[PDB]
């Protein structure tokens, strides 16, 4: 049973942020609640998260590229398989955008990933293992 104000899925719990913070301060805050930033593992997990996000907002996810070499890593250290990614067309787009967000686009309407800046505050998704 997930806590108050935490969406439930499979055997895990998810918190969709309303406040904004940098990628590191987002992972810092997920850790304070004994969780990590979201780590998309299956197609079903991703679609469940999209159903609870605001199309007008971007959401930080535990996927980053620290050195800027497009070496993507998950916070929970699990392997990255590009074929199971939800990158928008044109994305990733810039070596200096080192952190992945879930964002919605209007033409055409599509949920997907986008590498954006890490310091610029955004919303985030914490994933807690129950
Ligand atoms: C349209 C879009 O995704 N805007 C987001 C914006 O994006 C940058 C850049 O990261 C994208 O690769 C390109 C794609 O055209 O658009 C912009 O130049 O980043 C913002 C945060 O940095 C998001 O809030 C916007 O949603
Ligand atoms: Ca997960
Ligand atoms: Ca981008």
């Amino acid at each position: 049973s997930c806590p108050k104000n935490w969406k439930s899925f499979s055997s895990n719990c998810y918190f969709i942020s309303t406040e904004s913070a940098s990628w590191q301060d987002s992972e810092k805050d997920c850790a304070r609640m004994e969780a990590h930033l979201l780590v998309i593992n299956t197609q079903e997990e991703q679609d469940f998260i999209f159903q609870n996000l605001q199309e007008e907002s971007a959401y930080f996810v535990g996927l980053s590229d620290p050195e800027g070499q497009r070496h993507w890593q998950w916070v929970d250290q699990t392997p990255y398989n590009e074929s199971s990614t939800f990158w928008h067309p044109r994305e990733p787009s810039d070596p200096n955008e080192r952190c992945v967000v879930l964002n919605f686009r209007k033409s055409p309407k599509r949920w997907g990933w986008n590498d954006v800046n890490c310091l610029g505050p955004q919303r985030s998704v914490c994933e807690m293992m129950k």
